[PDB]
């Protein structure tokens, strides 16, 4: 099982989930973040950031024969070609539980 | 080490965390998410999500000893038997620290 | 690869950005977040809380020759050495994209 964290333009977000959904993937969780990557105030000795690029983490669990497919799905669906479409990270998941039913593993997913 | 993550209905908040003080878990951290799973309106040639589902990520960081203890409390006390109940997935951690202390690995948890 | 996360006070995200930056760390992703550790209302049977500890959420993507020295920035710049300075906890990453070009791995950091 693997945990596919994607950060992605907001605008994106439904065009990500179109793909996913199309692979017969519905389940995932969506977080709202702040990006830096390539505004400030100086105020009483330090520079302060008072501007933030709003982006969109959305984790997704996989099975280990379901991520790669989802990974490029993900890519082809948030990628624009212009600075800041994201990134996407795979990390592996010891173990899952439903919690509605106690189903484990790949078939809580 | 392991991070126990879990998403869960945020009314079931408060008796995750009654659940984990009762083990002596109390360092815990919460984000506030939005769910996708089991609205939409059509504006200028796509379909927009409109509605979500407001969603609770409780992420704890514990001990090798702790961690099914701690999935097996948070999967009772999250528990409706209804849909939407949400998942637990567990990820190995490599390395912890405590900011304060410089303290390392399990006694930094 | 591994991915680095941080859970720090609010007031300390400049600092730590400013320590990364040095190190020529400067994509991150950052999460408001909730934080329980070392205010409740009984309303209607239960324990209500009714105050929370706001934290930041740094998460960082960096190489297995950059990690140790993000950890120790992140470590120096978060802490005042009073109580809820936070966390840090590194975890592996299995295989990266940039989306903008699919790029793999170190070159998407
Ligand atoms: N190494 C990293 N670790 C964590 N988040 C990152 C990393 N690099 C980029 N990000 C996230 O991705 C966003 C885009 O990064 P940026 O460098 O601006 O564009 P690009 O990915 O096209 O080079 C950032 O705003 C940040 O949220
Ligand atoms: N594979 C998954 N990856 C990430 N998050 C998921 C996954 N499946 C479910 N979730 C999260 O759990 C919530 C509940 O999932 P859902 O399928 O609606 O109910 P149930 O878990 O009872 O089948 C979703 O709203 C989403 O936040
Ligand atoms: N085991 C843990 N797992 C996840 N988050 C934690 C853990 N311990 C602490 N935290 C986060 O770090 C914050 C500070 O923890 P606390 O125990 O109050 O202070 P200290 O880290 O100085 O002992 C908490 O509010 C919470 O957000």
């Amino acid at each position: 099982m693997k945990l596919v964290m994607a950060i992605i333009k907001p605008f994106k977000l439904d065009e990500v989930r179109e793909a996913l959904t199309s692979l017969g993937i519905q389940g995932l969780t969506v977080s709202e973040v702040k990006g830096f990557g390539r505004q400030t105030e100086i105020y009483r000795g330090a520079e302060y950031s008072v501007s933030f690029l709003p982006k969109v983490k959305v984790e997704v669990a996989v099975s280990d024969d379901q991520y790669e497919q989802v990974v490029e799905a993900i890519q082809k669906a948030a990628n624009t070609g212009r600075i800041g479409d994201g990134k996407i990270f795979v990390l592996d998941i010891a173990q899952a539980v439903r919690i509605r039913t106690g189903e484990t593993n790949t078939e809580a997913l």
